[PDB]
């Protein structure tokens, strides 16, 4: 009946730049560039996102394909002298997978989990999420997350090719949350049925 | 003849306190305990440092003892309002060690590797050493070392009960190295004959 | 005959920014520019220098010159938000002078002092310096000094177009001492002959 | 009809201790006391202000007389090393003045001004205000005042012994200022006819 459910997630910052931190040592004044944009769908390869994962059920195949990216990392370091340099790295997608599909009568379930750290800035915490999806032939959906509180997650649902629709977001400037919740384990959770 | 001789090493933050990180947007200010001392030979079991290593070639029984320690990490947090916090962590010793014992006739081999993380911070990473220490019979060594540039490293030797002797030192305020010099790999090395 | 001798006073801050200071009122942090730079006797006109004085007596006109000159204040803040701003500012020179010239039959006596003040920063006590300088007709000196015991100060003679010769240099970070050392006395003292 | 009439004015710091400022040449945190109070007329001889003022007309004897006082300074550093130490000074009441008693049938005008440096500082910014102050006979006055924009000011009129009455007060945290308004101009003026 239907034939193709995708779900996406994305953790994005939505400044321009992170929170400036100074080093006495060395004088420099360090921050990272952010996604500069608010919450939407609509964002897959623009590169304004931390980390995005795509899983799409196939029901008229049979099948699980994901997709996993990191974003750019870029720091701008404002050197004593006053000059400004900026570096580039990208995080690895090594741990962004889509793991324990298990397949039945009427539905697929599989968990989703991504862990990514900033390539230039080891003493960071990689930012965590795990969904438990499960997905039945007739379209909808049940899912159990967990993350860390910060910075902003967007999770949604897509299916046959139509719009999208909202499965759950974190704000964390709205929460009360700062870069401090990356450390940790994976500070909040939430239920979805759509 | 000589009878026994002992290799010393110590690695320390000369400083009371690490130079200050700040957080700009909450004011907020970290430091890290140091070993507020200069260079010495006499400094085991008084926890003035990251790490201390001691050898000891016993040529009377042919043996090898070795000891290791790090010192007591802890973090200062400053708020913005002057409040402050302690926290308080040991490394682990698991990683400093004295390996590929080599007896042969003309004295002993061996290679003392020390490798210590923040127990504040799991993503920190390490200081690093690796000696290659070859001792003879009539008490001379030779020593091949390799070293993270940052913080100070001091090395001695100490023949039957007699004066310390200066192996080798580095002092990173004189080579201009950085906490950053803590990662990567190590980046001196050296070579010494006594 | 020697014709002509030079006395040359400097002081100067090494490294490349004083250390910074922080409100927490405000949220910023402050710092100054230093002079980014070592003992050296060449330093003249090169505005490397906190305050700079040049006394000279010359012999065949019997007449004593003098220059000074203070170098550019160069106030930088950051702010909450990473932005940093410049000031600048001149330290006026009317208090460095050369004084109580006094001729007898074998040489010359004079008083060199030297007080400037921070434009920027009135929370700043002064530099100060006071050489009571005594040049014999054969290019001998015999000095004596009182500095207060924070920045460098170093102070050279020259001969007749010669060498530059060290009288008696300053270095604060080598005898423990504080931009503190600016308020009350003049905390150190010397006399030299050469 | 009316035969003595009290102003009175009042400098106050209204919470426990200034805001903290860090120095990271020495590790020191160092704030000053404040008088912990907030708006009351009744803080004569108290040591609750920083600087405070009466003057008294007397229309009997055709007299103004005039009380002048400063606070104790008190500082507490913070060490890097959890050691407190505290200074105390008092600053000098010698520019605290009434001046320019001009007398006729109608009433005395005359000026009140204050100065007060932070006697620990000789160099640091003196608090600044200067009210000029007509009095009428009948009680009434007239008054045209400047001050500094921190910390806070209050003023009140008596006659006669009677109730105290509010003449102007400025609080700095309701108008955003702080501790750099001590320094340049009196940026604040004000005038009242009660
Ligand atoms: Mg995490
Ligand atoms: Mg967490
Ligand atoms: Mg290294
Ligand atoms: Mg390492
Ligand atoms: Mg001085
Ligand atoms: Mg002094
Ligand atoms: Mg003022
Ligand atoms: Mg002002």
């Amino acid at each position: 009946m239907t034939n193709i459910i995708k779900i996406r997630a994305s953790v994005f910052i939505p400044m321009s730049w992170t929170e400036a931190k100074m080093d006495m040592e060395t004088g420099q004044v360090i921050q990272f560039e952010g996604d500069s944009r608010e919450f939407t769908p609509h964002a897959v390869n623009t590169m304004r996102s931390r980390v995005e994962q795509e899983v799409v059920v196939d029901f008229y195949k049979q099948e699980v394909f994901s997709y996993a990216n990191t974003g750019i990392t870029t720091e701008k370091v404002i050197s004593p002298d006053g000059s400004v340099n900026k570096r580039t790295g990208k995080a690895s997608t090594e741990n962004i997978v889509c793991t324990d599909i298990v397949w039945n009568s009427g539905g697929v379930q599989f968990k989703m989990s991504a862990s990514a750290s900033n390539p230039l800035n080891v003493y960071a915490p990689p930012v965590d999420y795990v969904l438990n999806v499960c997905v039945k032939k007739d379209g909808s959906i049940d899912v159990q997350g967990e993350h860390d509180g910060f910075p902003c997650f967007e999770f949604y649902k897509q299916v046959d090719f139509g719009p999208f629709e909202k499965i759950y977001t974190h704000d964390f400037r709205e929460t009360g949350d700062t870069a401090a919740a990356l450390g940790g384990n994976m500070d909040y959770s939430f239920t979805k049925r759509l």
